[PDB]
């Protein structure tokens, strides 16, 4: 049904650094995270999905 | 090895909001700020360092 991204350690680490630079999981936006990460192939849909999961995880 | 924890404008703004809720910079504790901010990797030492500077700051 849904295509999922391969969140490697390196990619997840880049994501967490982006989230933190934007003030944390509650303050960061998918678009802001996407803009900071500058990863070829990454999309809003996938960042949003991961950010929602990250918030769920804590 | 390890990233520096940089106090970006957005992370600083989150900090200031937490301090304000705790009654200002002298009344706030570092652990209280840390608990409010919920940022992965942020430690009591990062927040103490920043809060010590902010206590001496003239302006919000």
């Amino acid at each position: 049904g849904k295509a999922r991204m391969r969140w490697t350690p390196e990619l997840h680490e880049a994501f967490v650094e982006a989230v933190n630079s934007l003030g944390g999981s509650e303050r960061a936006t998918p678009k802001g995270v996407l803009k900071i990460m500058k990863v070829e192939g990454l999309t809003i849909y996938h960042v949003k999905s991961h950010l929602q999961k990250y918030r769920t995880a804590r």
